[PDB]
C-alpha cells in the first residue's frame, strides 16, 4: 500500500442500452464497458492526500472523450473551420446525456476526497480509494452548470487562485434550482426558460454571503458579461439536439436582494454556433417540430471576477464559461489517479 501521483490512460464505463438510438448510449455502447456490478471503495484510515482539481489529467481525458462523442454524434451540416467548408449530413438525432464512469487500469487507483467541505485544492483528510468514479453526466453548458451534483453542506467556492481575477470561479451549490426551458410547438427559434424567482434569489443571496466570506466582507456585485460572442454572454446549452441561448440578465442584474415571482428568460435556438470543442463555426439545421422541453437542475455557477477593483470597496462577478474543462472539473474535483507502488 504505497502509491505516487501519476497519469495513465483511463477507460470509461456506463449503463448504456445497446438498443437505444440516443447518441450518448451509442457512443458508450461502442466506447465504454458495462459498469462494475459490485464496486466498493477502501477507506484509507488516517491518511491525508493532496488534490488539485485545476491540474488533473482526468479532466483532459474526459474532455477528449466528450469531444470525440460530439464529433461522432452531433454533427453539423456545414463546418466553417479555419478556411474550410467540410459539408456532410446533419440528421436530427436523439440527444440526452447519460452518466459516464472513469476507471483506472490495473496498477493504478483513483483516490476520492470524502471531506464534505473539500474545495478542490490542497489537503483532504477522509480519503477513500476507488477503481471507478461515479456516473458523471457530460453536460455542455456555459454560465450555469446543469444536471450536476450538489455540495453536501455549505456552498463551496472553487478556484485555482481567488486573488487572480483571470482564473474562473466555480460556485458549487448545496441546493439545486430548477430551470425549465421550452420551445413551444408551431418564430420557430423563439423559446424561453422559467425559473422560480424566490428560490433563485434566495440562493443568489447565499452565494453573495459566501463570496463575502472569501473577500474580506467587500460588497459583492453581480452583473451580466461585458463583451462576448453569444455563447458567453448568454446561458448556452443543448436541449434534445438544439442549441439554446438564453438571456440571463434577469438573474444577474435586478439584484432583487416586490420581486419574487417567476422569472421568464427569453431564448433563441441558434443554428450557427461557435464550437466549444475547438475554434470554428458549425451550422446545424432548423429546429425539430413539436414542443422542445428540458427541465434541468442548476447546480453550479461559472463566475469571473472583475479586475482593477483593488482600490474600490466592491467585487464584481459576471457569469462566465467557454472552456468546458471546468464543467468536467466541477464533478471530477474529488478524484485523483495514483499509480500503485
Ligand atoms: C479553448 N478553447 C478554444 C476553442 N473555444 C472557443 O473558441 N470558444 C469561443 C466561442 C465564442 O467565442 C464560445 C465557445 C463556447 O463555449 N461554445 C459553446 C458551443 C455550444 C454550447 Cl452548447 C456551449 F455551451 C458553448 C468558446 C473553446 C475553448
Ligand atoms: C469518511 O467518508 C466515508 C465515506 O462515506 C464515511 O465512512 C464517512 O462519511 C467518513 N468517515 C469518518 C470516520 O468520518
Ligand atoms: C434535481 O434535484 C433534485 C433535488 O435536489 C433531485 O432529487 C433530482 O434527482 C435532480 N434532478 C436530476 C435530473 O438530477
Ligand atoms: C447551503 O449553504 C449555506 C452556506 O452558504 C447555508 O447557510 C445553508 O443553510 C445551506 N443550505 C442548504 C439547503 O444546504
Ligand atoms: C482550498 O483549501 C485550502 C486548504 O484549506 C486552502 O489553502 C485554499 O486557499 C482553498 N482555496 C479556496 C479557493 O478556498
Ligand atoms: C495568485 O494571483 C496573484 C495575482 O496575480 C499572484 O500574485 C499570486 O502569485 C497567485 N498565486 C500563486 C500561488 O501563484
Ligand atoms: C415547464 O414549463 C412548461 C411550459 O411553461 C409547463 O407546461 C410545465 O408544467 C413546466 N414544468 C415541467 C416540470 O415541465
Ligand atoms: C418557489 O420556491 C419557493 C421556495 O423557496 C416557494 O416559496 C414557492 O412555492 C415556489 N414558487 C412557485 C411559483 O412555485
Ligand atoms: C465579515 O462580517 C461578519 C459580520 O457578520 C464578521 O463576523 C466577520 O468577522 C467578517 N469577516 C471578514 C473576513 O471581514
Ligand atoms: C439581455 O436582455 C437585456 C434586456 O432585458 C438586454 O439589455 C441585453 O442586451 C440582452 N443580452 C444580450 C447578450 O443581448
Ligand atoms: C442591467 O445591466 C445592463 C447592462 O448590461 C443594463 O441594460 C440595465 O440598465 C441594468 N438593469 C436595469 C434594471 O437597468
Ligand atoms: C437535466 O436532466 C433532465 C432529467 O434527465 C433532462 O431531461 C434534461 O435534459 C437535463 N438537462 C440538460 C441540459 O441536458
Ligand atoms: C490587485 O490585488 C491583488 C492582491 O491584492 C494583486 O495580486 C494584483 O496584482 C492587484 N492588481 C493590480 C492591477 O494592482
Amino acid at each position: 500500500p504505497v502509491w505516487k501521483d501519476a497519469d495513465t490512460t483511463l477507460f470509461c464505463a456506463s449503463d448504456a442500452k445497446a438498443y437505444e438510438t440516443e447518441v450518448h448510449n451509442v457512443w458508450a455502447t461502442h466506447a465504454c464497458v458495462p459498469t462494475d456490478p459490485n464496486p466498493q471503495e477502501i477507506h484509507l484510515e488516517n491518511v491525508t492526500e493532496n488534490f488539485n482539481m485545476w491540474k488533473n489529467n482526468m479532466v483532459e481525458q474526459m474532455h477528449e472523450d466528450i469531444i470525440s462523442l460530439w464529433d461522432q454524434s452531433l454533427q453539423p451540416c456545414v463546418k466553417l473551420t479555419g478556411g474550410s467548408v467540410i459539408k456532410q449530413a446533419c440528421p436530427k438525432i436523439s440527444f440526452d446525456p447519460i452518466p459516464i464512469h472513469y476507471c483506472t487500469p490495473a496498477g493504478y487507483v483513483i483516490l476520492k476526497c470524502n471531506d464534505k467541505n473539500f474545495n478542490g485544492t490542497g489537503p483532504c483528510k477522509n480519503v477513500s480509494s476507488v477503481q471507478c468514479t461515479h456516473g458523471i453526466k457530460p453536460v455542455v453548458s456555459t454560465q450555469l452548470l446543469l444536471n450536476g451534483s450538489l455540495a453536501e453542506e455549505e456552498i463551496i467556492i472553487r478556484s485555482e487562485n481567488l486573488t487572480n481575477n483571470a482564473k474562473t470561479i466555480i460556485v458549487h451549490l448545496n441546493k439545486s434550482v430548477e430551470i425549465n426551458c421550452t420551445r413551444p410547438s408551431n418564430d420557430i427559434r423563439k423559446a424561453y426558460c422559467e425559473i422560480n424567482g424566490t428560490k433563485w434569489n434566495k440562493v443568489l443571496k447565499q452565494v453573495t454571503e459566501k463570496l463575502k466570506e472569501h473577500f474580506n466582507n467587500k460588497t459583492i456585485i453581480f452583473q451580466p458579461p461585458s463583451g462576448g460572442d453569444l455563447e458567453i454572454t448568454m446561458h448556452t446549452f443543448n436541449c434534445r439536439g438544439e442549441f439554446f441561448y438564453c438571456n440571463t440578465t434577469q438573474l444577474f442584474n435586478n439584484t432583487c436582494i416586490g420581486c419574487n415571482g417567476t422569472i421568464t428568460l427569453p431564448c433563441k435556438i441558434k443554428q450557427i454556433i461557435n464550437m466549444w470543442q475547438g475554434t470554428g463555426q458549425a451550422m446545424y439545421a432548423p429546429p425539430i417540430d413539436g414542443k422542445i422541453n428540458c427541465v434541468s437542475n442548476i447546480t453550479g455557477i461559472l463566475l469571473t471576477r472583475d479586475g482593477g477593483a483593488n482600490n474600490t470597496s466592491n467585487e464584481t462577478f459576471r457569469p462566465g464559461g467557454g472552456d468546458m474543462r471546468d464543467n468536467w472539473r466541477s464533478e471530477l474535483y474529488k478524484y485523483k489517479v495514483v499509480q500503485i507502488e
